[PDB]
């Protein structure tokens, strides 16, 4: 086989055409079948890249001798490049590697990857002396070892990518030969991308079908996924929109159900005869022909599958469950061409020249750091950076629709800025280019996204005698150096949304230009404009007023009103209520206000009625209502909270109605199950502090009435218990509620505890246990039963709930909670308390004035176990009063 001299081609100067020609579809591949008239050399000048698509389970290497000797030469004599394609799979060791296969040559080194590299382009690329590589970054030739895909090839491809990198490619030795990646992967999720991008000419992305084109449509945010633009976007971080080039496919002979994408016309249902429809109306392929990305730039083009097949129809959509469509043509490639003239149309791709940009240090910026084509002043959204102070004219900024950053820099020549000479997205704005693709809405009419206004530095500017940025809505002045324009004489930037209250960024900035233009030509109305300004409302990150202190009274009280409000601008400045704002538009700058007359304080200020809270009394019993009586003496712990999260507080604060009261905490929390006719691991949820998820079962047991004996973790004083019913956790349950509960503690007094302890199931009956209180239901909707408890005292309880129902209605209950105040002792100072009441009654043993006494100190004890502020110190005090007393 005599190879033949390469002839030069251009550079690739897109919009690009590429299509995937089948091997096993030229003729020469295999004599012996009589169907297979094409042949990859009649492909037509239109087609950029002709990628060669092999199985490599064939050797056809007839087709090779072809393809090196006769098509390459043809094709490249017309412009056509010619590209090997190949399996990721190959660029690692493992399962069906080919090269990779000899592990004593290539090794898992980096000598090894180097030389993996080399055999890899000396095989692929100069063996027919190719004009590229294409590696397939898919996950069906992901590396593998016995057929699982393996960890130690993936990482080992990225390396030898790099290597293939160094010897072909944009950064290669040899940059005539392209290097490609085409994948089917977001980009978030190829691992190849992040370090293998800088080394490619071209990503192609496959995007069949209604779903490549639309995205696939997700239920449960009622909104599209993996959208054609949400693609780009992720590869938008690793390559240049010209870069990118998107894949329809034709319609494949038999293609089987998960591979009819539909992507071109199908054959009419009844013209059974007709296997060809070479009309590019009202395709996919032709909507990707005129696609373009709405920020970055202009794309480098499209590809097809099977190119082989081009003008080849469509099988019926109804028939995918025979047909002319199956049969094997010889294409003229009229599709392709067609597609091509379509992207040749497109006026996008007409160069940026000196009509945009007539300053040729300017021109020669854009060029650099934004791309050539004039499409790309509509689409580029990142930094331009205006450096170079040769600069002399800034004609042409307002082409740029969406720019996200512009640095002016030193640029001493420049002598004025105003709307004329900057971004057109100075001032706020939404997308105005218009969707080409299908989409899922109503006649394909999505919602336009804003436009970020340009953000805007300048410093060094010491030429510039005007700067006019009146009526743009600016948010801010950050970026303005202001100490270097020295030469300023006019200034305005009235009609924006800036707050310039002393001491704020803004009015630093403002106050330096003013005195420069005061020193140079004097400050007055003419010279100094920067009044109507709208400064936007934003929530505060932080509130103040943590506490709010009640009388006891027949009112209703608004907690938000009272603890959650206040608007601050971008500058920090804090207007907590309308006198707040009324001393701000106070604010005179050279005798008149810089606040626009029409924006009042209802403008301005954020709203917060949307806004969510959570109020926990001092029982813990909690509610949700905005708004609180203050009739009943009680202290409360209020959290609010932003539509955005519900579970996230943005404020708290106590409120105490009266007297403040002591939060009191629940002394069951992680309590200790240790019996009761009831299943122990479900009892134990009740203890655990949260509702539940209703994808949980917390049900008690099968029969209708469940026991639960238990042990505190801690020793307190109880004053109060609640349980909830299944409603409280699903308000839709079909768990019947509690109709009968009731809460005991042991009868240590008649009874052992070692006897509890032994045996809890013979214990568990009423008998052995004292009620401490009983809950009968009154008949409607209750979420939750509480109740008052008199400094009950017991390390261990037993509670009874019960439906009352028939067979499958199991008590379900999310939380029990035993409410008090934690006191180590308990049981011995409530014993004191008792052996004093025993004495009081012995009325012969003692005199009045005995018992007057221990009466005295009793209610000492008492008064500081039932003390709104609970006080361990004061009760343990005055408990060891009472218990000297009692001797004797
Ligand atoms: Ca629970």
């Amino acid at each position: 086989m005599k190879i033949p001299e390469k002839i030069p081609m251009k550079p690739l100067h897109g919009p690009l055409y590429g299509g995937y020609f089948r091997t096993w579809h030229d003729k020469t591949s295999d004599p012996t079948e009589k169907d297979k008239v094409n042949s990859m050399g009649e492909l037509p000048k239109e087609v950029d890249l002709a990628f060669i698509f092999h199985d490599w389970t064939k050797d056809y290497s007839l087709f090779w001798k072809e393809l090196a000797t006769k098509h390459v030469p043809k094709l490249n004599k017309q412009g056509t490049r010619v590209i090997r394609t190949i399996p990721w799979r190959f660029l690692a060791g493992g399962d069906n590697s080919g090269i990779a296969e000899d592990t004593s040559k290539y090794p898992n080194t980096p000598e090894g990857n180097k030389a993996l590299a080399k055999a890899i382009v000396d095989e692929y690329v100069y063996k027919y002396n190719l004009d590229g590589l294409d590696v397939q970054v898919e996950h069906d030739s992901i590396p593998k070892v016995d057929k699982k895909e393996d960890t130690a090839g993936v990482e080992r491809s990225i390396q030898v990518f790099e290597e293939i990198g160094k010897l072909i490619g944009p950064k290669g030795v040899d940059k005539s030969r392209l290097f490609i990646m085409d994948s089917t992967y977001m980009a978030d999720k190829n691992p190849l991308i992040e370090r293998g991008a800088p080394y490619i000419n071209l990503l192609l992305v496959q995007v069949y079908g209604s779903q490549g084109e639309k995205g696939g449509w997700e239920p449960v945010s009622n909104r599209p996924e993996k959208t054609m633009e949400e693609r780009w976007q992720g590869y938008s971080k690793y390559i240049r929109p010209e870069q990118y080039m998107i894949g329809f496919s034709f319609y494949e002979e038999n293609a089987q159900e998960g591979n009819l994408w539909y992507d071109i016309n199908s054959r009419k249902d009844e013209d059974k005869a007709n296997g060809i429809n070479t009309d590019i109306t009202g395709t996919r392929a032709e909507r990707y022909a005129r696609w373009q990305p709405k920020t970055g730039g202009v794309k480098g083009g499209i590809f097809s599958y099977a190119i082989d097949r081009d003008g080849v129809a469509h099988q019926p959509k109804k028939y995918a469950k025979k047909d002319a469509t199956d049969n094997i043509f010889h294409s003229d490639y009229s599709v392709s061409k067609a597609l091509k003239t379509v992207m040749l149309k497109d006026k996008s791709y007409d160069l940026i020249d000196e009509k945009d940009f007539p300053d040729k240090a300017l021109r020669e910026a854009v060029m650099a750091q934004v791309g050539t084509r004039k499409g790309d002043l509509e689409r580029f959204n990142g930094t331009l950076r205006l450096d170079n102070p040769a600069i002399q004219s800034l004609e042409g900024l307002n082409k740029f629709k969406k720019l996200a950053q512009l640095d002016l820099i030193g640029l001493s020549r420049i002598t004025k800025l105003d709307r004329s000479v900057l971004p057109a997205n100075m001032k706020p704005g939404k997308d105005t280019l218009e969707t080409v693709l299908e989409t899922y809405k109503k006649d394909n009419k999505e919602e336009p996204a804003t436009i970020p206004p340009v953000s805007l530095k300048v410093s060094g500017l010491t030429g510039l005698k005007e700067l006019d940025l009146s009526g743009f809505d600016r948010e801010t002045l950050a970026g303005l150096d202001a100490a270097t324009l020295t030469s300023l004489e006019k200034v305005d930037i009235s009609g924006n949304k800036l707050d310039l209250a002393p001491g704020t960024e803004n009015r630093q900035i403002f106050d330096t230009m003013l005195s420069t233009i005061s020193n140079h030509v004097g400050s007055n109305e003419q010279t100094v404009k920067f009044d109507k300004q709208k400064p936007t409302g934003h929530y505060p990150d932080t509130y103040g007023k943590t506490s709010l202190r009640l009388p006891v009274a027949n009112e209703k009280v608004d907690l938000q009103s009272q603890l959650l409000f206040g608007t601050v601008t971008n500058q920090g400045t804090l207007i907590n209520s309308e006198a707040d704002y009324k001393a701000y538009q106070n604010h005179k700058i050279a005798g008149r206000s810089f606040v626009d007359s029409n924006y009042h304080y209802n403008n301005f200020k954020v709203s917060y009625e949307n806004y969510t809270v959570k109020v926990t009394d001092s029982t813990l019993g909690t509610t949700t209502d905005k708004t609180l009586a203050t009739d009943k003496e009680e202290t409360y712990k209020v959290d609010f909270f932003s539509p955005a999260d519900k579970t996230k507080a943005v404020h708290t604060a106590k409120v105490i109605v009266g007297d403040e009261k002591t939060m009191m905490v629940n002394l069951a929390e992680g309590a200790t199950v240790i019996g009761g006719s009831a299943d122990p691991v479900n009892a134990r949820k009740v203890f655990d502090g949260q509702l539940g998820s209703e994808t949980d079962n917390i049900s008690l047991g099968w029969d209708s009435k469940q026991s639960i004996i238990f042990k505190l973790k801690e020793d307190g004083l109880i004053k109060h218990w609640r349980f909830f019913n299944d409603s409280a956790r699903n308000p839709e349950t079909t768990n019947k509620p509690i109709q009968e509960a009731s809460l005991q503690i042991f009868n240590i007094k008649d009874y052992n505890l070692d006897n509890l302890l032994e045996n809890p199931n013979k214990f568990d009956d009423e008998k052995y246990w004292i009620t401490v209180d009983t809950y009968s239901a009154q008949g409607e909707r209750a979420t939750a039963f509480s109740n008052t408890l008199n400094n009950i005292t017991s390390k261990y309880w037993r509670v009874v709930f019960d439906t009352k129902g028939d067979r499958y209605s199991s008590p379900v209950v999310p939380e029990l909670q035993i409410l008090g105040y934690p006191l180590p002792n308990a049981d011995t100072i409530m014993k004191t308390v008792t052996t004093a009441k025993e004495l009081s009654q012995q009325k012969d043993k003692f005199s009045q004035k005995m018992l007057d006494e221990l009466k005295i100190k009793e209610m000492a004890l008492e008064t500081s176990l039932n003390s709104k502020i609970f006080d361990v110190t004061a009760i343990n005090a005055n408990a060891g009063v009472l218990k000297d007393c009692i001797e004797k």
